């Protein structure tokens, strides 16, 4: 998976104003090819579907939560690469360790401006070679 326009995007969050939000600001990156999920059970779903090459994801979600979402991404034997950038307004330092420790490729504290963003999936990009 390589970081073009082709490039597919979940978008994760239980509040359609903030998927609102990223999917704009993916668009205004050159970024067409994107999905929505309003929980960790639906995103999952979409991605065991196949073919998504990037997760954008809150973390204050019923059903399955952000950080148990990207836990068992991370465990999953087909998937468990995925970049995942979480997107929260957690600011607490033991809240930003869990993340980092279950594997998050980047964290972006709400509210963000869009070079903020920009810049986060850039230096995941970056890191990544795509
Ligand atoms: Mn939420």
């Amino acid at each position: 998976h390589m970081a073009d326009k082709e490039l597919k995007f979940l978008v994760v969050d239980d509040f359609s104003t903030m998927r609102r939000i990223v999917r704009n600001l993916l668009k205004e990156l050159g970024f067409n090819n994107v999905e929505e999920a309003e929980d960790g059970v639906d995103a999952l779903n979409k991605l065991q579907a196949g073919g998504y090459g990037f997760v954008i994801s809150d973390w204050d979600m019923p059903n399955m939560d952000g950080l148990e979402l990207l836990k068992t991404i991370r465990a999953d034997g087909a998937m468990s690469a995925l970049p995942v950038l979480m997107v929260t307004a957690r600011a607490k330092k033991e809240n930003i360790i869990a993340a980092a420790q279950a594997g998050a490729s980047g964290y972006v504290v709400k509210p963000f401006t869009a070079a903020t963003l920009e810049e986060k999936l850039n230096k995941i990009f970056e890191k990544l070679g795509m």
